[PDB]
């Protein structure tokens, strides 16, 4: 908004150096989280009874406490094929692969 | 380190306008998560998998990808006496409220 919400995150293996393993998907949209988290966090960005203590404490003390993060709070999973440390062929699902929902934290 | 880690963090109700109701406890130690997350994230930082994708690919694009960042992954409960909007005195136990673990997300 700028405040914390979900964005695009376009992942492409190829490009971190794991192409010649993963086979499918080369490509995925992970999304990420980002934008700021304000003092006091309002419960649209979900957060936690600790995140909205820091962020209160923050406001009467700006100096010494942080501002929570916006950071994923809900993901999901992706099917990987790929081949294995011995070139055997594996399908796999793996957890906490794509951004689903964001909140500070 | 300065990396990821929990450190402490003294909450005052008093300070935040809470101790009108908040019978205790007046002040206790809520912890916090600070310290920076790098690229891309060791094991020791407890990632998700798609914290760690997004830290590998901010190595290989350093300018379009935001740094995973460091929060709280486990928390703990405190027990608060307090006085409801009625003055009626409730005990009941918070979740979410002491810091017991970060990592990078």
């Amino acid at each position: 908004k700028s405040s914390c919400k979900r964005h695009p995150l376009y992942v492409d293996f190829n490009l971190i150096g794991w192409g010649s393993w993963i086979i499918y998907p080369k490509q995925y949209n992970a999304y990420r989280c980002e934008g700021e988290c304000p003092n006091p966090v309002g419960e649209e960005f979900h957060p936690t009874n600790h995140a909205y203590i820091q962020s209160l404490l923050k406001r009467y003390q700006p100096h010494r406490v942080p501002s929570t993060c916006c950071v994923p709070t809900e993901l999901s999973a992706i099917s990987m094929l790929y081949l294995d440390e011995n070139e055997k062929v594996v399908l796999k699902n793996y957890q906490d692969m794509v951004v689903e929902g964001c909140g500070c934290r």
